[PDB]
């Protein structure tokens, strides 16, 4: 029962040097896996790991949950909330489970059906930080101590292109000066080597103005440096939590694998069906492949009855095991993928505005089944969200929702809360707009963006993006520019001691399945404002991931030329709109916060930009100048027309 | 993949034409069945339905959803939950819900066990339209087109008598002048009559004061005749809807039936007890009878055993099904009922006030087994509820709340939110109330009414109703009128080519089960404030249906008159309850926002009329007249008394 | 169908007389049993208890649930939440199920699988008047009239120590002058004897001044006196409840028994084990004992198949069964303990303050494998609880959580809202801290404190106490006394004729099972602020109690020695925590709601006691006197210094 400790140091040179101490010994003993992680003995992260001694192998999945439990006096404040008390997870909780889980629940061995749970507490937190990265860390080594079969530990490290410069852990006042924000975790390979396994980057609020004032924008290159950059520091979280185990890990235990189906079962399948399969496989209609592609299981399910009674599920899943195979092997020696598609093919694509009636702005985004509808809604910014969490954050002035029905995918389910996908969907598109937004000053609106994934099977959260961006110019919100995405994988296998690399745009959602790496890229027409990536690959070759986001890149370009047609400029503000025009008796009366500002056109009219094609009309007591649609502006009078313009 | 329309056109003469236009094959093409309900091109309402593959054969009834999702952005609305994302159901959605499932479940075919969902989304709304009655047509129309075995299209419409004449589909505008607003739902049987099948109707907080300056009370021949006016709506309505599917419905899939159980086990059951159970069906006691009516369940259960073994749930059943026969059967034949009463009885009465201490109001209502407590709180009108959904309605004055705790019934189970039925019952006795409430400036209280289910047999919404009255004039409301409910029962079964109809007074539980339709009607002594109905008939005749008006229009008055014993003019508002007698320092001293508002009566106390028996005591610096509890009237001295009156 | 009454009438001589009366036949007549109990005919507690038909023979626990609901028409008010309707159960309600639930639970028969379900619903309230012990009543009353194996009736009540007299069922006027507020319950034996069951108590917020002024300080002595206080009332309140059982109960029903194991398993896994686990038991080791405590459950689990197969848990059943023979045994004849303590020995303590970063202040408290983190959090009054429930409370100044982590004990499970026992440990800490807290003048801050089982083993509520004492210190809370808590056993068993009884000190989980008796105290150096306790024991004797509560005595002292190492006095109060320092312009640009009062240390500084070692520093324009760290002392200047002090 003693007390261990280890340091990661972070030196950021010129911007100083941080350090991740990780603890363990001294608190929570009664879980398999306990560790702290501090940043700078300021900030502290607790982190419990668990494991139940049944497994549930009834699940078919590995059944991982992650916590993350903000105690608002680590602020030194007592809750807000009626009662006082920290309740309903913040979205940087439930975003900051997703950063955990998605390299964490990969790195144990399959076949595990024990329930794994990973509990992180945020106990201390110095307002300057940004708790989310120590978090990664903390979870990684109390799960790495708890003598599970888990392949850690694992780093995780935010950089921030602040100034040129790669920062590792970023404080707020750093980021200030941020061109990209990017959270990377990965692993140490036995060579040495650091593997990548997760990324979540963005562009920032900064960025345009930024690169305006000279510094360098976020395209594929700079991107792709960034994740350089955040190797060593990956290598020094691993160490120091290494040297941790080292010190306290406990033995790994026994635990009990559930395979999907055992060698007879699939020797039998392929043996019956595998020629039909492989041949339906070619087939690159929808209805006609899915029809054969259902002949095949029929006279597979049925040849191998009654031998295999009792047995069906390990018939499906090694169905599943043929078919991925299948499937693979074709994109790499025939490049013709599993809907008769080429590798850098996009889906038939359909966009729209003026999808809505009433609505302040709308529009209509498909590719291939995926169907998206956005829907914009401006008010008084005294409706924008107000929150009290541990983030510094305290208003959200644009708020995006992403809806995912359960008949998106034909089926039937549960409406009403969203799901922690739905979160971090949503919240990918959101940060992937966020960066060309007008300001506060510019528009003075609270603007909530909502996408309703109506149609499901390719990225929707990428389709999202391209939703947002058309729904808000057709509102009238003057974006700096438009931001497309899209949603990329990679197929690899090596043939005969060596490896190739395939990347596939627009991926369906079976090839993500079938993949070994899907990222999703989003941006303007300069720079990239958003990027998530997920791999179990020993890292790739330079030149290949640089191929994907150039291959990536140029989908996203094609993409914002057909979303160009459907809306170019922003239109007209709806009259069903407010408007904040500058120039109790009649504020009760004329209905106006009266510096004017209405909830609708009919009131502050019957210098801000109050419309601006050949000009801008900034009001007055309005004016033209051969700004936004609400920027301001010093206006001086310089000739008045005969009229009297 | 092509988008069809189709549209009813809605022709209301005077107050002009709208249409509902039906749209499909543009929007969630994922779903069994999609379509879009339009009301004139502005409100915009979208219905997914889908199936889940495999029957839910565990369950012993169809397992529907439906879902209504009211988007905010509708309304050109940013939610303004502390979240900013629109949550839990609003009221409008769950009673929308209620109107959809009544008519939509009955319509599928018996037996089926698969998940069946549909749900609405309330996309944009005008805010002068009422969104449920287009819902109701949007659901039935995805439904339609989701080749289930489902028996629509349901058409759905409202009417409300506006100036003499029923128009379809009001707007808030005009419901200003409506008497009695009536939803209606039915489909088009194959001879082309409409058949009615859902109503869910209400006088109007307007109908009294427009009956006043000349329009026509809603009776039972008023609202006899707006069913009626109902039927050509729902043909234009159906055979739009029939259009659509002709164009793009899906073809009628196969699905799996569930049997209750299989005729031989009603042959065996029906041989070994018919008699025994035909004979205890004529005992005129309750434990008597049971108490037989279990010798029998008995003496068959112990009869069909061992032959009929695993199979003890077909047992059951069929002894429902027959007692059910045995029951029907004799009531039109010997015109008796289960429990000995004719068919015009009313069950045992009991209404009585003054039954909890302390509250402002209390009643108690007894019928049969029913018992409804009913209390009534009154506070200021800041407590009065704030609401901001898709509804144009921001406070509610009057609120009313059911409770259906699980003992009720002799049950153990949740109590915690309100169930569905708990949210529909207690908005029907809230509607049936409305309509006598006095005005905010004739009494200025908010009112919080409770209605709990105590003991529950024989329609609780009713008993609610006559529960509410009471305890309301005993907490001192000045309503216009009482209102009193009864919730009847119609048996109707053809004896040798020829239909006969019997109407029951008061239905039991079991009678609403074994019946052919269901209504429930509440109302003053001069007209009906609400009304509520559901059947599967094709249709009856007009005679028919007047008969079991006025039968239950007789019901009603009788339990006037015993209402009438226990209270009949308002008691004295508790000193415990707050007044608003109109005649800082002291505003935050004395206790009250100084007119004059305090919040217990040794407020402003230690022109309103601060009480009116032989005249009424308006407040002056107060004085007597040879208005309410608070009403407002134009005080002038006429004579000053010896003694300074 | 008639309508019993009974009375319980409460003599409180010069505080006047009160009766509880009951009554049954009129309300809920379809629960299996109901009761209504009245506080002097006008605080009204409705009760229903049913039960299910059909045994939850797949649980191992008899499965009991209490709900309270308080209806806010009770008090006259209408609901403040936002739907004008009571939801989410207060503090109270869920206080009071417990105060309920743990008496009743253990008066049923054993092995009884029957859902057992009792509401209880506040009606009425008269706002001077408790209802938690009226709804205990009612709850029984209910119960032991619904013919169920249920050994009743169970008698609450209250009793304060006001001015020297033990008053049953105070108001909140006379617990005004209470030193000790204590709720009591129990049954009446055969023989007419009172047995104590259920113990609840708390000294007050104006123990110390009545103290001071003369009252005499709740020590053991009182408080055992007041025990006995408290049992003719719960005689008189039985009596009232069985004189309604015999005019109304119905008669007991016949219920399926469900043995945890039968005779036959618990032979033989005595003839086969017996030996070695007797032994296995004398291991004063934690891993050595579990190992050989191992090697038993195999020779068993070994030897007892194949011959029992498929009764593996009455196997472990039995297991269980003879370990606690084994360990109660040897605590009666050898007073040795399963972990090798004496009977008073305390398990390993460790005290320590500043244990995590930033926060206003923190302790952690480690006592063998109990560890408390308790955090502490100063803001402005305005952040204080508000509440608006039953209780006459309104705004809660101290707030206590208790957070207990599944990993709490190596565990996986949900992490969110508190179960019910957290609001019951969370609520006897954070009465047992409230009695030495300053005032809101001497402290004008809102406190937070919440208590985290990082590790659980041994009475954590206890455990939360002196982590609480040590965190408010450490966060500069001037508290009058430190305030330290214990858990204590008794273990009675009788050998041949005679009863033996052995207390045990800081008890561990099992020892809790094992015993008959858990009683938890806690206190200051002079008397108890808090008290636990339960039993089934037939009553004890006097010296018996007396001695077990004088060595909980001694235990607490040692503690609070152990304690005062930590920490003695209050430290400086943190510079990142707020002052009110007395002494829109500036209020809204140095920030602090100008009496000066800051969020922050840096504001009001860059009369009230500044700082109070050598005197105290009371805010001038400060001075020195050779109060608290916030409170208000009328300043006078005596003498000006050379330097001008």
């Amino acid at each position: 029962n003693e007390t261990h400790y280890a340091e990661a140091v972070i030196d950021n040179g010129a911007f100083g040097t941080r350090t991740i101490r990780f603890e363990t010994g001294r608190l929570a003993r009664q879980a398999a896996g306990s560790a702290v992680a501090y940043l700078d003995d300021d900030t502290m992260v607790l982190s419990a790991t668990t494991a139940s001694k049944n497994p549930k192998d009834q699940l078919d999945f590995f059944p991982l949950t992650v916590d993350v439990e903000e105690r608002m006096y680590a602020a030194g404040k007592i809750p807000g909330s009626f009662f006082r008390r920290e309740g309903r997870p913040s979205e940087d909780a439930i975003l900051t489970c997703r950063l955990i889980d998605r390299p964490l629940r990969p790195s144990f061995k399959k076949g595990l059906r024990n329930e794994i749970q990973v509990v992180a507490t945020i106990m201390a937190l110095n307002p300057d930080h940004l708790y989310d990265v120590v978090a990664i860390n903390a979870a990684s080594a109390s799960t790495q101590l708890a003598g599970l079969p888990f392949s850690g530990p694992i780093g995780g490290v935010r950089v921030a292109l602040i100034r040129g410069q790669w920062v590792a852990f970023p404080t707020h006042t750093e980021l200030e000066d941020a061109v990209f924000d990017m959270v990377v975790a990965g692993r140490v390979l036995e060579d040495g080597d650091v593997a990548i396994m997760m990324v979540e980057a963005e562009a920032t609020e900064k960025t345009i103005q930024l690169v305006k004032d000279g510094a360098e924008a976020p395209t594929e290159e700079v991107v792709a440096a960034g994740l350089d950059a955040a190797k060593p520091f990956i290598k020094v979280l691993c160490k120091a939590q290494a040297d941790l185990a080292a010190k306290a890990a406990k033995p790994t235990g026994e635990f009990p694998v559930f395979l999907d189906y055992q060698d007879d079962v699939l020797e039998a399948l392929s043996a019956a069906v595998r020629p039909e399969l492989s041949a339906a496989l070619t087939i690159a209609g929808k209805q006609d492949r899915e029809a054969e592609l259902d002949r095949v299981k029929a006279l597979a399910a049925e040849k191998l009855l009654p031998e295999f009674e009792g047995r069906e599920k390990e018939i499906s899943a090694a169905y599943r095991a043929l078919t991925k195979s299948l499937v693979r092997e074709r994109v790499i020696a025939e490049k013709k993928r599993i809907d008769g598609r080429g590798v850098t093919d996009i889906r038939t694509l359909a966009a729209e505005v003026e999808a809505i009636p009433r609505v302040h702005g709308s529009a209509l985004f498909e590719r291939g089944e995926t169907q998206i509808l956005g829907v914009t809604t401006l008010n008084m910014l005294r409706m924008e969200q107000q929150l009290d969490t541990l983030s510094p954050v305290t208003r959200k002035r644009y708020m995006h929702n992403y809806n995912f029905p359960p008949y998106s995918v034909g089926e039937t389910g549960r409406v009403g809360s969203p799901k922690r996908r739905e979160i971090g969907h949503g919240a990918l598109a959101e940060r992937a707009i966020v960066p060309v937004l007008p300001t506060r000053e510019e528009f003075p609106y609270a603007i909530r963006q909502v996408s309703e994934a109506l149609g499901s099977n390719g990225s929707t959260s990428m389709g999202s993006v391209c939703a947002s961006t058309m729904s808000l110019l057709n509102a009238g919100v003057p974006l700096k520019a438009p931001v497309a995405g899209i949603a990329m994988g990679l197929i690899s296998q090596e043939i005969n001691g060596e490896t190739h690399y395939v990347a596939l745009t627009d991926i369906l959602g079976a090839e993500d399945a079938f993949g070994d790496m899907d990222f999703k890229v989003a941006g303007t027409k300069e720079f990239v404002t958003a990027l998530q990536l997920d791999t179990k690959l020993d890292g790739i070759p330079a030149s290949v991931l640089a191929a994907a986001l150039k291959q990536a890149r140029d989908a996203r370009l094609h993409i914002l030329d057909v979303m160009m047609e459907a809306i170019d400029t922003p239109d007209e503000m709806s009259p069903n709109a407010p408007r904040i025009i500058t120039v109790n008796q009649i504020q009760e009366d004329t209905g106006a916060e009266i510096y004017i500002g209405a909830a609708d056109g009919p009131a502050a009219e019957a210098g801000s930009v109050v419309k601006t094609t050949f000009g801008a009309f900034v009001s007055l007591l309005d004016g033209l100048l051969h700004l936004g649609v609400g920027q301001k502006v010093q206006v001086e009078i310089a000739e008045i027309d005969s009229r009297g313009k």
